[PDB]
């Protein structure tokens, strides 16, 4: 019977880079506590793993065997809405580097997309938000985001560890992730 990977809370390691990227069109985010994440998930009918939190979801996404973490590389937000970044088991965790890289790649993917802010909705199964980086940028830059809880698996012996950040309130299918004003400002940068 396999031993699962373990996850550490990473909110304090990640909140500086998240709030740097959001910054007067977006509010800063505060830390979400576990209770808040569990209740936010319960409101969108997500109750497994029991009393779900960012650490428990990072583990769920990486896999149930620390010897393989065989699902980490393919992890995404198709079920658990939030930022998802797999990283190799043999690398040092750097939240600044990981989130900056998803931001640059995801904003490039959106710019390359026929996505328009007036018509474009969030759908993790269709372009452009079926790209995990583009999905990650939608959560990072969401006007619905007020709080965040981040966690990462720390001890995968193979495969990819996973960073997961849960935003309250989550983007959901058919939300318009950006106003025209914010989307125009992202081109300005």
């Amino acid at each position: 019977t396999p031993t699962p990977p373990q996850a550490d809370e990473k909110t304090e390691d990640c909140l500086a880079i998240i709030n740097k990227l959001r910054s007067d069109l977006l509010g800063t985010l505060a830390k979400a506590e576990d209770t808040e994440v569990t209740e936010s998930l319960k409101a969108i009918k997500i109750e497994e793993p029991a009393s779900p939190t960012a650490p428990k979801i990072a583990v769920t996404l990486a896999g149930s065997n620390v010897d393989t973490c065989e699902s980490g590389e393919g992890a995404n937000a198709k079920k658990y809405p939030g930022l998802v970044i797999p990283f190799p088991h043999d690398t040092e965790f750097n939240c600044n580097a990981l989130i900056q890289a998803t931001y640059t790649a995801g904003l490039d993917h959106l710019k390359q997309s026929n996505f328009e802010p007036s018509t474009g909705t969030y759908d993790v199964e269709n372009a452009p938000f079926n790209n995990v980086n583009a999905s990650n940028v939608a959560f990072l830059l969401s006007e619905k985001s007020k709080k965040v809880s981040c966690a990462a698996t720390k001890d995968c012996k193979a495969g990819h560890d996973v960073l997961f950040c849960y935003f309250i309130d989550p983007l959901r299918k058919e939300d318009k992730p950006f106003t025209a004003e914010l989307y125009n400002a992202l081109w300005g940068l």
